[PDB]
């Protein structure tokens, strides 16, 4: 009441209609290529790696490991994040070097540990997949040549754009139902609140909306924040950057573990508590974080129910798969 | 007329309804889990290979490479066969060596080069799920400890058996539709008759019916028929089962390249001459070539459309990925 209000204050439950991008409008067509990219494996060098790989609708949108592995079975150095509502966040990545869903899905197709593609490798492979070329002319109309790693993006980036997870137990609490959640979750909220975690995890997504040092009170140690991993510096040089990450989206997060950009904290909980400890300089106690947690778990939305692609098979031109 | 007959007395079309297994009746929610289970990575000690990644219900329920990649990114001797209508096959695998889907399920759990699992981390891991327990309980009702390796190869293997592709265009040809294949593609079926091929691939799965030389009049060569694979042999050690295989299922053939348990050939064309070559002692034209793939073509049925599941999340007990 009190506390609800001051919830609806802050915060915005996920809408039920996916956002529109802006120079790329959604049809039936465009985003139902994107769906089908996004589960197709032949976006990566080796054939064996899709974006569902890392990002599993049916695990949270994410890969449940420390770091992502890619080709050739190699490491990252980065948790790989949701993309379930990813939609509504500022920029893309750990460090927002992306700044929005088409920009970012060119970077995992060229990453050499992620599917170790080029462009032309998979254009020449999508134009010689004959069922392809016709969907990408219903998806990008009047072009002499849609098929392009732009439109790949673009037809990613409006699929991505359904990928919402509206009607968690919080956003029907914000929508004015107090009986939604429990009265330990709403207690959860209060000491959310209180403490000055919505400083930086509020608005539609609870998070996703600034960069702030990965530290701001105590240095979380060299294993939660690895010392070679210095977040926004390496993208922009200033020093004032320097181990600042953007805030992640809390939605779904009692689902996505395990936690922080480098996947080294498996539970919740201790998230909770190095969060207190490092950015606000308090012991949130073991009471106190549990509530907390309870809170966390009503922020898990429904999960999209996607239907796998049936994909458009090979033709005897298309490229061969590359696995070293 | 002439050959639709002597095509019907030969061949007969997938059923509509999933076959009944024997010792493992289907219900809802055992076909359920079983669903859930198929797209599960946490099935492989990695946590990141599912059924899914080697028999992709998107292209064909096979993985479109030479051989299959597993964990640690290593490869198996061996190219990945359809999951698609294996249900109708005598037994499993390419040489045979497992009776039916439950027992072949057990397979690429604890292979080293597959998922690399060992059943009691697989027990661990899915008792330590919150949301699988009782779905083995509506599965495997009146078992006082429903989680076990056997009832996951029994899930699974249900699951499997709706996993047929019905209503290929031959099949509308079997059941009285000659228009539903082209004249072109009935000359096919005509030259596959006449030159023998239906004696090792007929029957309601055009193929799986029995174990035949590769070689019969004439050895493939050290690539198609690597000379390390005794097929057949490594499992009975009698001398006649030397490079013995099972007959594959010709459904789906043409989106399910490349062929052979090599994987070596990519095109189903020279897929054909070598069988006319190897199987017959015959060098098949290109015109004939072209009419059989014509025909091979109008095998593949509808590919089913599968939900991906949204699968229970980890507690924090559950077991970490094992990736080394
Ligand atoms: C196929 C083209 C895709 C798509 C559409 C996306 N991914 Fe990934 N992803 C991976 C890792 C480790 C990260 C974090 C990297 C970092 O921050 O430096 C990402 C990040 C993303 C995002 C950003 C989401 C956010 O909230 O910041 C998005 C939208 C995204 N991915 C979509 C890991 C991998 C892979 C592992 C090997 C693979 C394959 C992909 N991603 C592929 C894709
Ligand atoms: C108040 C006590 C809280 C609570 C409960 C949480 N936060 Fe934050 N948070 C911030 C940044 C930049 C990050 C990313 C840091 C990194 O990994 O480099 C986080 C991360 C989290 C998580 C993990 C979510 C995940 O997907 O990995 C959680 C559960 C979390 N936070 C909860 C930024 C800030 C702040 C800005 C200065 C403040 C204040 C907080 N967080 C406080 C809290
Ligand atoms: C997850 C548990 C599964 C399920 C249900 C199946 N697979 Fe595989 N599979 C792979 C390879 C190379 C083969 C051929 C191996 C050989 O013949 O020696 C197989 C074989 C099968 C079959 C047999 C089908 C037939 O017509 O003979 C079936 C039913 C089957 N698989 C189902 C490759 C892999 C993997 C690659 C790394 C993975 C993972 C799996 N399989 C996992 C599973
Ligand atoms: C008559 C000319 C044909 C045609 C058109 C095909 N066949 Fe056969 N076939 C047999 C066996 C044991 C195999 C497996 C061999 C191995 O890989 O070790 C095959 C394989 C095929 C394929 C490839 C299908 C695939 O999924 O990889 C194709 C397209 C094919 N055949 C077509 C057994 C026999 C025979 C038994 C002695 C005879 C006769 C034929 N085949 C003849 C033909
Ligand atoms: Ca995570
Ligand atoms: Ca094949």
């Amino acid at each position: 009441e009190d506390v609800m209000k001051r919830a609806q204050g802050l915060f915005k439950p996920i809408p039920a209609k996916p956002p529109v991008m802006k120079d790329n409008p959604a049809s039936p067509s465009r985003v139902e290529l994107g769906r089908m990219l996004f589960f197709d494996p032949r976006l990566s060098a080796s054939h064996l790696i899709s974006c569902n790989t890392c990002h599993n609708v049916g695990l949270g949108g994410t890969d449940i490991l420390e770091t992502s592995i890619g080709h050739g079975w190699q490491k990252g150095p980065r948790n790989s994040p949701t993309v379930l509502n990813a939609v509504y966040n500022i920029a893309q990545f750990w460090d927002g070097r992306a700044e929005d869903l088409a920009a970012q899905a060119k970077g995992p197709v060229q990453a050499s540990v992620e599917m170790n593609n080029k462009p032309e490798n998979l254009v020449a492979t999508l134009k010689s997949i004959p069922g392809y070329p016709p969907l990408f002319r219903k998806a990008f109309p009047g072009q002499g040549d849609p098929v392009t790693f732009d439109n790949v993006a673009k037809a990613i980036e409006v699929f991505e754009a359904t990928l919402v997870t509206p009607d968690a137990p919080f956003d029907k609490y914000l929508k004015g139902n107090r009986k939604a959640i429990s009265s330990t979750a709403e207690q959860g909220l209060a000491l959310f609140l209180d403490k000055g975690c919505a400083a930086c995890h509020s608005g539609v997504n609870m998070g996703g909306t600034g960069y702030f040092p990965f530290g701001v009170r105590e240095d979380p140690g060299p294993v939660v924040r690895p010392v070679d991993d210095t977040g926004r510096y390496k993208v922009t040089s200033t020093a004032a950057d320097k181990y600042v990450f953007r805030s992640p989206s809390l939605r779904n997060v009692a689902i996505t573990m395990p936690y922080f950009h480098s996947g080294k904290v498996w539970k919740l909980k201790d998230a909770v508590k190095i969060m207190g400890s490092a950015q606000l300089g308090i012991s949130i106690t073991d009471a106190d974080a549990d509530k907390i947690v309870t809170f966390l778990n009503t922020l898990t939305g429904a999960q999209p129910k996607v239907m796998h692609p049936v994909l458009p098979p090979n033709s005897d031109d298309t490229p061969r798969p590359v696995s070293n």
